[PDB]
């Protein structure tokens, strides 16, 4: 009927896949659409009659409608549903065809699928897609990994549909590396997001609890902060939510939202990889635990009634302290990214990916929630030295930490004395102080392990493995 | 050769000592190790003991009286898997196989399911107390079929540490399948946490107060006489006495600050992430080990990154006491988190874990033996459904009285530039746990704004989405 007339195909007609299909079509392509439940495909086709969408009813029809080598983007429920969909497509495909997974997929699944399909001559591109539903329609940030030669055939469409960085128009997409490299980078993006949200939450909490600032006052502070080096979309969202009235009562909606952070699911993934890899990732991990502890609302309400803490009234200079919190925020953000890019470095070694670090920062500049102006300084760092082990060692970040650390320390002293919980700010300064310590007290830990366990140790003065007679 | 009442596989530090423990209780004990020369050493070094030297697995199995009791003390993972695989076909119905290693609990759960109808009794057990614990009396944490447990309970009780308080064996039934190995993992998590807190205390005493090893040795010694009375504090004051065996000065000073790990602390944090359990202190202590392995980077970074170069000008005695208070307070935070994890794991895997009993069997033969373990048991006696140790009267009191000193230690350390990831994590956890309201409301607003994720409200039931545009 429409045999081999479609340039590209999308499976999954929920909002994400639907929007991606419309995005690709709008760039001047005929797009085959498919969904397990046909009514949803029918609904998309009917409402977008003037677009070059090919309505297909079966997988056989879907596959038949596509030019070879076929380019097929899966936008289906992660896990079992993606494997079931892959399994359904496989008999119908030809050698050289290209499957693309745009779901929020756990990278080992992508690595497994990629290896299995390669045995059948089928290319597999696991792609991180950021920006949510609006990003899918208008321009996502994208992180593809898979066979390079297959990806080069997909790249022009991705570069067309991708978000364009507002500073230079560069598309927010690039090849990440083989197999699961793309979904790995997307995972780290999502960990980083968790960290950035907790850091802002701590800033808001300090302003509210210690300085006694109103929602309107706090809105104005974030606005002003966003005009400087902190310039980021999450801070923009923050000052936007602080404006809003409760839709079901007096005051502000933000004050009526129950303090139980959402979901579980996929947010732990970055932390779990860091643990597997021997990578220090304390900031993002504190952010995950901060969400978990918020879900323990009932216990916290009970605990608030029995446990004691300070009842301090702040008497210092508000303006001075606001600026100090601004410094602590940016410093702590720098700690989290340094840790996150160090994790990417280790993962790259472990999986042999040659991850393009500076480019990663470039493609995060638009079409994702963590977009922020300082991503440029991360790119400059890796432009200067692509083998940079850690961002903290780059001149630009060295200067910031030198000048900003004093403020962080003060902020930590103030918040801790006042009793306001700051797990990520405290973790930030602890990482800074650990990373720059030539000697850490892990010599004592090693002595203890050798004492009870005979685990042996290394010495400071000569090569070799040693065991002490403690008895 | 069916002379032997009990068999041990794995003749390294733990298995050798366990074998000798069992033999001392008036048994003849079969010994096996994959490298035969190791078995030969302990056989030769202990000819007065009733040990049976065996060189092959068929001989090992043959030397045991039926129903056979075989305990494995082998390297976790593939080593243990291959040993059990080689061993199973040699075994008879009614035989008992015990995995005493630090096996990742899911492996044990799988093993238990696979062996459920083989006629071979399987027990996965945690063993604590280190090399001397294995010899003189370990804490044991067995899981599996209750019927299987009952078969080994008598001999487990004989070899187990006995609590000094009441003489009770430091072994009890943990629960089905992998429960015992799960409890041991959490035990090690807590252990990592306390070891990092101790290292931070030592770092503060040495770097801020400028104290010598003898001075710090004496401090920990005095601390161990009070409520800080524990195995880890005891062995710290022992370690700090020792002189270098290959040169001048203290051995502790000649040990490279690169902490090793064999997976259990990592596995604890992984499980906490999986279960939705906030476990910041133990997890921070794992990352603290990780960052110590980045020695070359830290050496480079120390020459480039700047920080405070301040000189403590205050009263040393007062600050030492504040560190003591803070160390005890933070030790409590570590256990409270470990037990919160155990509660969530018990519910997830339907283990009905005996929290109070767990604290009891940790009273001896145990790396994490602490003075407040009885108060942990008292807390669970009072409320079997106790959600968190911090809600118990005994712990309410300590935190009330000690929280001020913690804030002072954190502030002093942070201004000085001395890294305290677990001390800061401890006060953060305390301040978060007691906050009726956290700033997660702002996070929920951001998520609804960007991704329509929805929220709950403070003032009414149901789920809501705001029209942000
Ligand atoms: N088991 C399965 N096999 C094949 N496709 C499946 C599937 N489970 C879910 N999907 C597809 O994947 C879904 C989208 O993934 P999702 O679960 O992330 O969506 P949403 O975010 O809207 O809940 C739907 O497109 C679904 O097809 P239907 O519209 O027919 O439900
Ligand atoms: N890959 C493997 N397969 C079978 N057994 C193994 C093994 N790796 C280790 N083991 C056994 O399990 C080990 C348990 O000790 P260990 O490895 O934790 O400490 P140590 O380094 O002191 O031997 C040893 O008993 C070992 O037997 P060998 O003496 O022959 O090494
Ligand atoms: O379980 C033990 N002792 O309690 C073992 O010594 C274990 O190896 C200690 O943990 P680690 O080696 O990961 O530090
Ligand atoms: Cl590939
Ligand atoms: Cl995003």
């Amino acid at each position: 009927h429409h045999m081999a007339q479609a340039n590209f195909g999308v499976v999954g007609m929920a909002v994400m896949g639907k929007n991606l299909a419309l995005n690709v079509e709008s760039r001047g392509y005929t797009v085959a659409i498919y969904n397990r439940t046909t009514s949803k495909t029918e609904e998309v086709f009917k409402e977008h009659q003037d677009k070059n969408l090919v309505f297909t009813k079966t997988l056989e029809e879907f596959v038949g409608s596509l030019e070879k080598p076929r380019r097929i983007m899966l936008m289906v429920q992660a896990g079992a549903a993606t494997d079931a969909t892959i399994k359904s497509l496989l008999p119908l495909l030809d050698i050289g065809d290209i499957l693309i997974d745009g779901g929020n997929t756990h990278f080992p699944d992508t690595m497994r699928r990629n290896a299995e399909l390669a045995d059948s001559g089928i290319n597999f591109i696991g792609t991180g897609v950021s920006g949510g539903e609006k990003g899918a329609l208008l321009g996502p940030s994208m992180m593809p990994g898979g066979q390079k030669e297959a990806y080069d055939l997909v790249a022009p469409i991705f570069e067309q549909i991708a978000a364009k960085a507002p500073q230079d128009g560069k598309p927010c997409v690039a090849y990440m590396g083989a197999n699961g490299a793309g979904h790995y980078v997307k995972m780290v993006h999502n960990g980083i997001e968790y960290g950035d949200m907790q850091l802002i939450a701590e800033s808001y909490d300090l302003l509210k609890r210690i300085l006694g600032l109103s929602n309107a006052e706090i809105q104005a502070i974030f606005e002003e902060w966003n005009e400087g080096e902190l310039d980021s979309y999450l801070i923009e969202i923050t000052k936007e939510v602080l404006k809003r009235k409760d839709d079901e009562g007096e005051g502000y909606i933000v004050d009526k939202i129950l303090d139980k952070a959402g979901n579980k699911g996929t947010g732990k993934w970055t932390s779990e990889s860091a643990l597997d890899l021997g990578v220090p990732l304390p900031l993002i991990t504190e952010s995950v635990f901060a969400r978990y502890i918020s879900t323990y609302k009932d216990e916290r309400v009970k605990a608030s009634k029995v446990l004691s803490g300070p009842a301090l009234d702040f008497s210092g200079d508000k303006k001075e302290v606001i600026e100090k919190i601004r410094k602590a925020l940016y410093f702590s953000k720098i700690m989290s990214y340094a840790q996150g890019f160090a994790q990417l470095r280790k993962a790259s070694e472990e999986f042999d990916w040659d991850l393009p670090y500076g480019t990663i920062a470039q493609i995060w500049r638009a079409g994702c929630i963590i977009r922020a102006e300082f991503l440029q300084n991360i790119t400059d760092a890796f432009d200067k030295d692509s083998e940079l082990e850690n961002l903290l060692l780059d001149d630009y970040f060295v200067d910031i930490t030198k000048r900003y650390q004093e403020a962080v320390r003060d902020v930590v002293s103030l918040a801790v004395q006042a009793g306001t919980p700051i797990p990520t700010f405290t973790s930030a300064i602890s990482y800074y102080d650990s990373y720059r310590s030539e000697n850490l007290p892990a010599n004592l830990i090693q002595a203890q392990r050798d004492y009870f366990g005979a685990h042996t140790y290394e010495r400071t003065d000569k090569a070799g493995i040693f065991h002490y007679d403690w008895y």
